């Protein structure tokens, strides 16, 4: 019956700040693939919200108390009802907030300056020259901090090594991508974005792994089964894939 609180992130294409002369405000201030999405769930389901940003600008992890921080947290304490935001859907993050079904499938891979011919992440693993990190506090940050594949355990124990190689977030990441022999573990499809505007910048090697973005929710929440029907509806007839385009196209490189 009430409004929704929404939590959410700045991270392109999918959550940014609507450009404009005037000074905006509420919800106006946003716009988006994951706004979109958000529009078009609100009006399926029929539910109103408002649009926060988290404070501290994660996405979610746990500390080696066990505690979370970011978006993540934010579900945990129930101070939003929805976080709708490229979230990545994960077991260990299940064990404190539940998903929606995926509306977009990506895979980590790697944002890297064309210019040395490597091809894989063990070339990344086998060295030191070559700086390689990710989102600190992100989904790619824990996908190698839990893995058991020899390769990623190797590239885990450097990250964990350098300070700064775990960044704040994908811009800072990307910067530093260009600024500096660095390599950026990356989520598919904003590498996919990224690469097209950076014509600098290229994929590295194919997916590693295989996961969906999903809207989080507190567990138990009413709304989450009411999400995935509508999710899943738009999936049918391709909406979500017309909405990808629409967010993603544009100029290309030679
Ligand atoms: N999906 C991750 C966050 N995250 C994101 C991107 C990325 O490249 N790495 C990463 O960890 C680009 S969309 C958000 C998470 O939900 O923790
Ligand atoms: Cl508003
Ligand atoms: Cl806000
Ligand atoms: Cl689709
Ligand atoms: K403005
Ligand atoms: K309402």
């Amino acid at each position: 019956n009430r409004s929704l609180i929404v939590t959410t992130l700045l991270e392109e294409p999918f959550v940014m700040f609507r450009k404009s002369d005037r000074t905006l405000y509420g919800n106006d201030r946003f716009e988006g693939y994951c706004i979109d999405l958000l529009k078009e769930l609100a009006h399926i389901l029929g539910f109103s919200y408002e649009i926060r940003l988290v404070e501290d600008g994660k996405y979610g992890a746990q500390d080696d108390k066990g505690q979370w921080n970011g978006m993540v947290k934010e579900l945990i304490d129930h101070k939003a009802d929805l976080a709708v935001a490229p979230l990545t859907i994960t077991h260990v993050r299940e064990k404190a907030i539940d998903f929606s079904k995926p509306f977009m499938t990506l895979g980590v891979s790697i944002l890297y300056r064309k210019g040395t011919p490597i091809d894989s992440a063990d070339d990344l693993a086998k060295q030191t020259k070559i700086e390689y990190g990710a989102v600190k506090d992100g989904a790619t940050m824990t996908f190698f901090k839990k893995s058991k594949i020899s390769t990623f355990e190797k590239m885990w124990a450097f990250m964990s090594s350098k300070p700064s190689a775990l960044v704040k977030n994908n811009e800072e990441g990307i910067q530093r991508t260009l600024t500096a022999d660095y390599a950026l573990l990356m989520e598919s499809t904003t590498i996919e974005y990224i690469t097209q505007r950076n014509c600098n910048l290229t994929q590295i090697g194919g997916l590693i792994d295989s996961k969906g973005y999903g809207i989080g929710t507190p567990m138990g929440s009413p709304y989450r089964d009411k999400i995935t029907i509508a999710i899943l509806q738009l999936q049918e007839e391709d909406k979500l894939h017309i909405m990808k385009e629409k967010w993603w196209r544009g100029s290309g490189c030679p």
